[PDB]
C-alpha cells in the first residue's frame, strides 16, 4: 500500500463520520477529534501526489524557521506569500497590535524554537544568546544520547500566547531513535485537511531529513497526530474529486552536499526527484 | 467491542513488532514510537479490568495536581506513595538538588498547570496570583467558546526543565467540544504499558469527567496518544498472562454531588461502581 492512502482514508473518514462544527470565522467545517498517520521516510518523501503541494514554500518556510525569524517580509521576499496575510497592517490591528510594525508576526515558531522563554519585544530585536535553543538541544541529545525519551521541541508557550498573531498549530514535536533511524512525531492541535495538512506533513518530514542528515542517522517514520482534524464546507466538492485520483509513487529527496550544522543548510542543497503529481486544485 | 481491547492490542503489538531499546537505567525495553487509542467516556469509565488499577491513587494524585502542590509528602500522607521515591533525599541528590528539601519535586504538573512561567523557588513558596493558570483557562474557554481549537493545558516547559526531578511524561493535553460533549487528547511522550499507562488513562479520563461536570457538558472520548510506548523486558511474562484474560465490562463513575468549581472537588464526591477486575 501507498503511503498517501492514509491521508486519503482520513479525509474520507472526516466526510463520512465528521460532525458539522463552527469555525473561528464562521465558515463551517466537518471535523473529527484525534487522528494519526505514519508516513515512511525510508527511501521516499511524503510529498502528496493527488494534489500538487507548494514544495518551494515548505522549504523556504522551514529555513526561515531555523533562521529564527518572525518577520513575514523575510519569507515573502523569497517568493513565499503564505504568512503575509497574518502580517498585514489591517490584520495585526484587528487584534490590537497597533504599534507592532508590518510583517512582525510576534513570538512564533522561529522565536520559540530558538529562544523559548525569552522576553519578546519586536521582530528586529536581538535575541542572541537568549532563551532556550530547543532546535540545537534536540540535535545534541540525538547525538550524545539516542535512547532519550525527552527529545522534545515545544512551540506552544502559554505565557507568550497573548503576543501571537496566530497560536502555533503545531504545539510540539518529539524525536526518537532506534536501529540507527530517526523518527518524528508531531502534535498538530488543529489541521485543515484540504490545504494546510499536506504542506505540514512535507514540512516536518523535511525537518527530520535535515536533522537525520546532520546527526548521521537515516530517516525513519513521521507520525502525524491531529487534534481537531477538519474539512471546510466549501472544500467538500473539490476534495470528493481528489479522492477519486490514484496516488502516484512518492518522489525522493536528495541532499546534494554534506552539511555540518542545521544553520548551514541552503536551498541549493535540496533536490526533489520524480515529483509527478496530478493537476493542482484551488482551495 | 470492549474498550480495553485497544490497550490489549497495543501491548500485543509492542511484543510482536517492537524493537529492543535501552532504558535510562539500562533495564531494557521493547518499544514502538507513536501510538493512539480512543476510549469512550459515554456511560462508562476506562478503568482497565484485566489487571487491577490503583484507583485510590489516581484520584488522590489528580486532586493533588489541581491543588497545585509539588510536595510529595502531601500526596503520601493521603496513602498514595507513588511520587515518594522521586522525593527522597538520596534521589534528589543524585541529580544535584542538595539544598532542595525532602519531598520537593520541583516545578512539576501542579505548578505548571496553575502557574506556568512563574519563577519557582521551593514547594513551600507562595505562588498566589503568579504565572498562567492554565487549568482555569481551559474551563473558562470551554464555557464561553466551545468551538475553540486552542484549548490546551501544557505541562511541558523547556525553561523549567532543569529544575525538575522528572520531566513530564504528559507533555500536554487538549480539550474539544461537539454535540454538547467534552473530549480530551493526551500527548504522552513516554509510556510504560505495564504500569503507568493504565493508571494514566484513568487519570485523564477522570479529569475530563470533572471538567465536563463543571462546564455542564457530557463526557465524550479520551484519545490517548503515545510517543515511546514501551514494555520492560521483565514484564513480558506476566503481560503474556494478562493478555490471556478477557476484559470484564467497565465500571461507571458517579459524582455524588453538584460541585461548582474545579477546586471544590473532594474525594467523597466520587464513586466507582461495578469495578470487577481480574486478580493478580
Ligand atoms: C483557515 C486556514 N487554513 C489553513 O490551512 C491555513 C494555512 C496557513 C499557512 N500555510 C502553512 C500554508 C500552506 C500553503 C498555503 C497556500 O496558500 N498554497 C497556495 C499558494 C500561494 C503562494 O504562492 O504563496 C495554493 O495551494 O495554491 S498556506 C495560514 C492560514 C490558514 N488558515
Ligand atoms: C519504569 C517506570 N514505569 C512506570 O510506569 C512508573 C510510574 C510512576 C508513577 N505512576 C503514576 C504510578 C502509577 C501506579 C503506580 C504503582 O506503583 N502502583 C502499585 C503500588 C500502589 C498500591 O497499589 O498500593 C501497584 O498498583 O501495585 S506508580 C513512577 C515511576 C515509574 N517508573
Ligand atoms: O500549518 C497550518 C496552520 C494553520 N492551519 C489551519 C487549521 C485551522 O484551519 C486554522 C487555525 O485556526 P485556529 O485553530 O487557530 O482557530 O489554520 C493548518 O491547517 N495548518
Ligand atoms: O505516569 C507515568 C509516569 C511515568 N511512566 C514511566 C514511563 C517510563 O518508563 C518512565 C519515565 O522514563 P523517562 O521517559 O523519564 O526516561 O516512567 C509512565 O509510564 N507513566
Amino acid at each position: 500500500q501507498h503511503g498517501e492512502l492514509q491521508y486519503l482514508r482520513q479525509v474520507e473518514h472526516i466526510m463520512r463520520c465528521g460532525f458539522k462544527k463552527e469555525d473561528r470565522t464562521g465558515t463551517g467545517t466537518l471535523s473529527v477529534f484525534g487522528m494519526q498517520a505514519r508516513y515512511s521516510l525510508r527511501d521516499e518523501f511524503p510529498l502528496l501526489t493527488t494534489k500538487r503541494v507548494f514544495w518551494k514554500g515548505v522549504l523556504e518556510e522551514l529555513l526561515w524557521f531555523i533562521k529564527g525569524s518572525t518577520n513575514a517580509k523575510e519569507l515573502s521576499s523569497k517568493g513565499v506569500r503564505i504568512w503575509d496575510a497574518n502580517g498585514s497592517r489591517d490584520f495585526l490591528d484587528s487584534l490590537g497590535f497597533s504599534a507592532r510594525q508590518e510583517g512582525d508576526l510576534g513570538p512564533v515558531y522561529g522565536f520559540q524554537w530558538r529562544h523559548f522563554g525569552a522576553d519578546y519585544k519586536d521582530m528586529d530585536s536581538d535575541y542572541s544568546g537568549q532563551g532556550v535553543d530547543q532546535l540545537q538541544k534536540v540535535i545534541d541529545t540525538i547525538k550524545t544520547n539516542p535512547d532519550d525519551r525527552r527529545i522534545i521541541m515545544c512551540a506552544w508557550n502559554p505565557k507568550d500566547l497573548p503576543l501571537m498573531a496566530l497560536p502555533p498549530c503545531h504545539a510540539l514535536c518529539q524525536f526518537y531513535v532506534v536501529n540507527g533511524e530517526l523518527s518524528c512525531q508531531l502534535y498538530q492541535r488543529s489541521g485543515d485537511m484540504g490545504l494546510g495538512v499536506p504542506f505540514n506533513i512535507a514540512s516536518y518530514a523535511l525537518l527530520t531529513y535535515m536533522i537525520a542528515h546532520i546527526t548521521g542517522l537515516q530517516p525513519g517514520d513521521f507520525v502525524h497526530t491531529l487534534g481537531d482534524a477538519h474539512i471546510y464546507l466549501n472544500h467538500i466538492e473539490p476534495l470528493k474529486i481528489q479522492l477519486q485520483r490514484e496516488p502516484r509513487p512518492f518522489p525522493k529527496l536528495r541532499i546534494l552536499r554534506k552539511v555540518e550544522t542545521i544553520d548551514d543548510f541552503k536551498v541549493e542543497d535540496f533536490q526533489i526527484e520524480g515529483y509527478n503529481p496530478h493537476p493542482t486544485i484551488k482551495m
